[PDB]
């Protein structure tokens, strides 16, 4: 006779490149029945300023892979890798040369600037050269949105008419998934074919790959379309679940809780409205699922919040062609992925979830309503938002702003405060709980103070942090950054922040900088900002491979944690 | 060790039930390296009046299957099968008992009457007991239509609005495919999973299985959604081709030509209208493809016929195309693009539902449900039209055939096609405009919108089997045969259906696919007929009843075991 | 327009048959956005003595299915189903008629007796009429075993020779999976295509579906070939995991622990022997995996037990492991590596066929068919062995449990395990060594090679249900219950089989999977039993007969509707 397997490279087995077929910049040293321990891997930097990648590998990983996982390779390169271990009481070491192939973008057309997204390192402070960032971005397909859910025909519709669409099946795009080091080099790549196939019409491999979040195992969960997944940094697909039959259109977030469950943001298919019309709802249901994909709980936000509140909805940018123009809501907006009130329209656009283990509750970011805590009991515990449009009983759940002495700050119904740096968040993302216990938000800032400004260039985004007293019902702004960076720091959409306790930085990714500059690539800007001094410790821009093509999120990733 | 293969049944190899996994009422006698010839198979009738199924098997089939194909088994039964052959100059014979399993309907809900479609034999004349009929029918899925093609947003649409749909992706249903004998017994079943999966959302396995037509090899072509296929009676899928990338929504017909090509009826995806809007067109493009799936030719009917002619379009029953049944179709200028009655590319202006290839002049004959019957040449020019004259403009008006009697003298008809002092009538919302073995044109004349109006009362409708003789040089048409006019609404199929002249016993075969379609709560009747061509006596009549109410059948075929295994 | 979804059946949504497409005798009442609680379903018995199936449905299930799951329907029948609930503080009820389709066996040939496995009720005591039993059985495929793993060529092999096989890929058969009631009626069916495709050569859909065991959620785990699964009684596939890349050939058992992990029985692929040859080992590795499919732990039994001990291996019936049946196994030094009786890694030296997790000390109890029953700790040390003493060396010899009577005084047994003046006997080629709800150890003692020899005549063999009490500190074992010894060869299962103590009615459940296996030309009997623990009265006896001759069953489970829908 046949063809023999690859022979051993050194003192263990063969070194296989991309063992699962989904990660071309990984490799595996086959164990070949050796009993080893105290395993450490080092991928050496390329060239003079090249970043070294080093990490331990625990027993479960060794057992799961049947070998030593090699992460952090460069593409198209004779990588130099050193593997150290203990065997039969003796200290052991091998050096390997691991040749790799190329990274391929399978989705190119006349809009392509080039095949890959270009990187530009702006700042890397001493002590931050080792940082890695997973960038969750995407690239347009040639055909664009080609599929729609079929909806229920309206009795007000024409007799001869074909039925309408419903839901958000068009929310579909090719993934562009990589890790970048502080030299702007790609050090990981998830094959686009892993989850996505844009040329076929299998809806199982369509959608918008989002909500990539680390698990307690050092693996990651993600959603795309009608499925959710788990995967690891060797490119192994560990889980692949269909959404439960009542739900559709999973986007924006997936997060594993401590209790072995996963929180997902979906819509409800065949939702019967009070007027008896069935729709697929938009971004307004939370599932808690177990690892069998069964529903442990569901929060239906159309019964918990207020689908009728258009305070922020009427103030939004219609371009987020009609860019700049404030959104004029219409009572006859057809059901679908469109700005509007009520179930069947995009009234909520929930884009992040955070689990509060202290009271078994969820904190949600509603792009179009604000930030809310909802209980296991399905009751609203608090709302962080400008007071306009909120009615009783929800109005009484609104958090009251206060200063550092605990004294009320005065603000109008639009969230403009007097004699204060305090401000609410507007069309925000990633409303999470930092390791300090505070609430961190990326405050994109479209429709700020429930209006569009005079000039487009007056908009700005903030990294913002709050301290909430749930008993007193008071919120304090304890930290902010970016207000004074202006238009080159404004991300109208997407984006993320997350506090890093290890080096006391606020990490951030602004995913849509310059989105509106027709014909220019969109900038995704990675930042680490010193929490104390506010000095920029890291800044790296990622430029889209086609013009006017937003990025979604990025994560700060840590090799020490990857291979438990 | 392992598990051994099935041991030999008799003097050849094992007998395997459903070798390809798509046809549970077939089996295969494995050749086990034997060299044989003059193969004949006989499947014996069940019980006292059971129909025997008997046929020869040619060398190509023996080689292809590596065995003797057994066709015609009853479900859930100890079938008695006899295979005869010649080996080493010696006449040989084996008798087998071939147990089979059940037929399964995978698509049932509260609408289901029971799992299978019921049969009712009405008439079987002496000498027609052997006839077998393949019924191309379907069964509703629990979810119904769940997917749409995404279209291009209208500049007149709301600013905030999501984009519209386009095309005909909701034209999607589970198949129900069997052969029935003259005792009403199922003698063949095509596993629904063969081509379809209504629970998964792989669009490659969605559509409406249609246009099942015999090939020169005794196999069959068919279309479903975005794919076309070829299969044989052992359940072997011989071709599975994606439509070429320009086209979508293949329905109604597939037919292999003498030239090794296949004619399909499709729509054009990303069709750019004169106003610059892109749509997926509806049922108005003909492809000629080769066995590599490549396009040999295309006929874009939006540039060949007249998509603005609404003479018949405005005269149709709203319920057909439940209850807005009985009501005449009122066309609107602002009907959104899609699978909707209306004029222009992007709407259902032609609804072409059959194709025939005229090998004599390398032309095609089409049935347009909403316009009439047309011959178009290789040169993409209209050669003739058979339709009422209303609505036709020049240059197409000059191509309309002129009705004449048996002596060849003009027949007087108004613009609506109502003729004076004559049996002649045009066809309306018709199907299967094919070329008989006599060279005449046979059509199933459904008769909705007859004489370009809805009648005074809803039950004043009738269908016909009809045959015409066309003189292409003179531009004249003669009606030379008809049937069904006197049978009234109980013989009226508002949609689907098919006829075909059978020379072997001089009958006209027919299947009315939608009898009593509008009878709220009643099964729909699919009526198989064979009508003696000379005497008009009913030689065969068999009724198939849908397994859910108000659920149409599409077509049926007269199938012949002697031809199935070349 | 399109095709609408099924309309509501009663006061909730449509009733859909077989929502996931894997379980034709289930249905779902769609919730259609209703808010309900206190759901109870009742499926009424068919005819006069028909068994009623009744159960509650919890909120997680309602949410997961977006509806009310209906379990227990009869095939091809107008089932009468009643669903009761509470909505808006008001007590509600609907009666549905749920028509179903047929059960299909997709794997039939000349060996088939008929399509389904026949049942025969022998005994049903008062108070046991409600019992349901899931039978994990299988049906031969036409082609048999068609694939092998490729191994490493031997240096002693011929120069020109192709490479050898390795591992156990031929351990591959179609599944036949149903639930039977006390009237012998099929009340659940798992579509064979759910996990298996014996006609295609996708090894991902090959294997021997086995180790079906309930989870803490009322769902079930299972293994087939190179994948492990979780499914529920609506036919929903909840997990499908490839084995981790180091391992192959998962058979016999899968069991979820309290810790959210699953224990599997596998072989090691590319196992490097001390002589440097690479083989896929056979049935001698235990994995603990999490729900991410990752390896939490592994037990390599080739380094823990003794692969050279041939005390039992040399004493076995050649026909088991047809006809070389009756003949004692003669081991050979040159038996090629593979699924073959023999010593050492690469051969079938252990054939481990059950796993049990002892949550009290985080240990595992294994049944090795060819060695005995063993407890191994988290620390990978043998804690105790239950086996005849012959062949065991030190250090393992000191771990052998010492037989004692009810007063705790030693019982005298020879090295072959034949005891004096005592009912005590060891187990031989046993299965399902599990921990009863009482904390005792229950085993199905098949009894091939009993007392480490083949008997004088072949029919001098018997099986037992047996239960033991183990004192781990003293290292002593007491036999506290047995049954089947007096029932002779007509109760002897040479292979497969299972017992399980049922506390709810104080019975010992059992399934003998291979009764009359060697009866050339006769179906094989799978005998379901429930034996009153106290009186030893037969409360239930039901026979399942294979659909082809000499075709073993594997296991059965006592299933409980009250637990199926948490
Ligand atoms: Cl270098
Ligand atoms: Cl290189
Ligand atoms: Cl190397
Ligand atoms: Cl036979
Ligand atoms: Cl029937
Ligand atoms: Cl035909
Ligand atoms: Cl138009
Ligand atoms: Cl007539
Ligand atoms: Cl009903
Ligand atoms: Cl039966
Ligand atoms: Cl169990
Ligand atoms: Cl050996
Ligand atoms: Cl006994």
């Amino acid at each position: 006779a046949g063809f023999k397997p690859a022979p051993p490279a050194g003192q263990l087995g063969a070194v296989i490149v991309d063992p699962y077929g989904n990660a071309p910049l990984t490799a595996l040293v086959d164990l070949d029945s050796h009993v080893i321990s105290d395993v450490k891997v080092t991928v050496h930097g390329k060239g003079e300023k090249g970043v070294e990648i080093s990490y331990p590998v625990g027993q479960e990983s060794l057992k799961t892979y049947d070998g030593v996982p090699i992460f952090g390779l460069y593409q198209k390169f004779a990588n130099k890798v050193t593997v150290e271990w203990k065997e039969n009481g003796k200290v052991m070491k091998d050096d390997y040369v691991v040749h790799t192939s190329a990274i391929v973008n399978n989705y190119m057309d006349n809009r392509s600037i080039s095949d890959l997204q270009q990187t530009k390192v702006i700042k890397v402070a001493p002590g931050f050269e080792d940082r890695l960032y997973l960038v969750n971005t995407h690239t347009f397909t040639a055909q664009g949105s080609d599929l729609h859910w079929h909806g229920e025909k309206d009795k007000n519709a024409g007799i001869l008419d074909a039925g309408p669409a419903t839901g958000a099946l068009p929310f579909d795009i090719a993934p562009f998934t990589f890790i970048v080091d502080t030299e702007g080099e790609y050090r990981w790549w998830l094959d686009q074919d892993t989850f996505y196939d844009g040329r076929d019409r299998d809806i199982n491999k369509r959608g918008y790959l989002m909500g990539i979040r680390e698990t307690p195992r050092g693996t990651f969960t993600a959603v795309q379309g009608q499925h959710w997944y788990e995967f690891d940094m060797m490119g192994q697909v560990l889980e692949d679940h269909k959404l439960p039959r009542g739900f559709a259109d999973a986007t924006h977030e997936s997060i594993e809780t401590p209790n072995g469950t996963v929180l997902l943001r979906v819509g409800k298919s065949n939702y019967r409205r009070d007027d008896g019309v069935h729709v697929t709802t938009i971004r307004d249901h939370i599932l808690e699922v177990d690892k069998s994909g069964r529903v442990v709980d569901v929060w239906d936000l159309t019964k918990i919040l207020d689908p009728k509140r258009d305070a922020l909805l009427g103030a939004l940018d219609a371009g987020a062609a009609h860019a700049g123009q404030q959104a004029k809501l219409e009572p006859d907006t057809p059901f679908g992925d469109a700005l509007g009130v009520g179930p069947g329209r995009n009234w909520a656009h929930v884009n992040s979830i955070a689990y509060d283990a202290k009271d078994d509750s969820i904190i949600l970011s509603s792009r179009h309503q604000g930030v809310v805590k909802i209980g296991r009991d399905k009751q609203v515990k608090w709302i962080l938002a400008p007071s306009k449009g909120w009615e009783k009983p929800l109005a009484s759940k609104l958090l009251k702003p206060v200063d550092a002495n605990g004294k009320p700050i005065t603000c109008n119904e639009n969230g403009l405060c007097e004699n204060s740096d305090f401000d609410f968040t507007y069309t925000q993302h990633t409303a999470w709980i930092s390791s300090k216990g505070t609430l961190t938000i990326f405050d994109n800032g479209d429709g700020r103070h429930l209006e569009q400004p005079a000039l487009p260039t007056m908009k700005y985004s903030r990294f913002v942090e709050y301290k909430i007293d749930e008993k007193k019902g008071t919120v304090q702004q304890v930290w902010e950054y970016g207000k004074e960076r202006g238009y080159d720091f404004y991300s109208p959409i997407t984006s993320i922040i997350e506090y890093q306790a290890d080096r006391n930085t606020m990490f951030g990714f602004g995913g849509s900088i310059h989105l509106f500059d027709v014909g220019q690539p969109t900038v995704g800007k990675l930042n680490e900002i010193d929490y104390k001094t506010k000095e920029v410790k890291v800044e790296i821009d990622v430029l889209s491979d086609k013009p006017n093509q937003t990025h979604y999120r990025a994560l700060l990733v840590r090799p020490q944690q990857m291979f438990k």
